[PDB]
């Protein structure tokens, strides 16, 4: 119903409040094809401090209704919101669906630039080596031993970023080392990424998902991401947050009195790009639990 319009209104108010580059011409075209999937599925609105003074704004949804799997890529292609510009990421979603059983779908949207990402989550966990036969970046295969050595072993999902022509591999935290802070300090050190704070190293002991980004332009792992859920606003560690992101924890729209959040900590090479914070609000309240 109006549920689509509440959502669209909320995104626009979020961008305007937090200084995110946005286009309504682009938001309209997205909502024409997808607005109903935002009302009917697990749905989150994200901001990130990729720049210190201005948050960018994204909105995402996951489809887990089995009968609807693949519909998102079909309607993104058919609608024209995702074109096939020949780039190496353009074949990845078709390759994934032939190789693995798919259990959930998702697409990510940039509020200025439109459709940014497509997700596929495997039916179950697979050894990351099973992915090596895809046209993934060469940096996945060349890092097979690193992956094994840090138990980034258990692949469960893909993100295909058509904006940055990169690939996120998502790993389940199966190993007892994945619940010790020392592991995350040593992983980040082995990558020569920005070391994390002590507050975050303690929180990371409860960590749930680890993601790594590969791109076709680089022989290097580009960045990694840790993710943690938080049951409501006040559960979120205020001290690890940009005053703009503290604000977002307090004002972010939801269709529920006190929504949960997923936070993401992206780390990149020390002294470079890729080390910032992502804040997703559980807009229906039915995703973090
Ligand atoms: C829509 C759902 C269920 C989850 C989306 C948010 C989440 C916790 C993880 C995947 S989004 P992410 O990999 O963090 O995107 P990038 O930072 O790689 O651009
Ligand atoms: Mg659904």
């Amino acid at each position: 119903m109006n549920d689509v319009n509440r959502i669209r209104t909320d995104i626009i108010n979020v961008a305007k409040t937090f200084g995110a580059e946005y286009s309504e011409k682009v938001l309209d075209e997205v909502f024409q094809v997808f607005g109903e999937q935002f009302a009917d599925n697990s749905f989150m609105i994200r901001t990130s401090n990729k720049q210190p003074d201005k948050l960018g704004c994204y909105f995402r949804y996951h489809e887990e209704d089995e009968s609807q799997l693949g519909l998102a890529w079909d309607i993104a292609r058919k609608s024209g919101l995702l074109s096939d510009q020949g780039r190496p990421v353009d074949q990845l979603i078709p390759e994934i669906c032939e190789t693995f059983p798919i259990m959930a779908d998702g697409v990510d949207f940039d509020v200025k630039h439109g459709l940014a990402k497509i997700w596929q989550s495997i039916k179950g966990v697979v050894p990351v080596q099973d992915a090596f036969k895809l046209s993934l970046p060469a940096s996945v295969t060349t890092h097979s031993d690193f992956l094994k050595n840090h138990h980034l072993d258990a692949l469960y999902a893909f993100g295909i970023d058509y904006h940055h022509s990169s690939v996120n591999l998502y790993f389940d935290t199966y190993h007892p080392k994945h619940h010790t802070s020392e592991y995350y300090k040593n992983l980040l050190q082995d990558l020569q990424f920005q070391p994390p704070s002590d507050e975050l190293l303690e929180l990371l002991t409860n960590n749930g998902e680890i993601a790594l980004t590969f791109n076709f332009a680089s022989p290097r792992i580009e960045r990694l991401c840790f993710y943690l859920p938080f049951l409501n606003r006040e559960a979120v560690p205020q001290n690890l947050l940009n005053p703009l992101l503290k604000k977002y924890i307090n004002e972010a729209p939801a269709l529920v009195d006190n929504p949960g959040f997923i936070l993401g900590w992206s780390f990149g090479p020390q002294g470079g790009k890729g080390t910032y914070t992502k804040v997703d609000v559980d807009y229906h309240g039915r995703t973090v639990p």
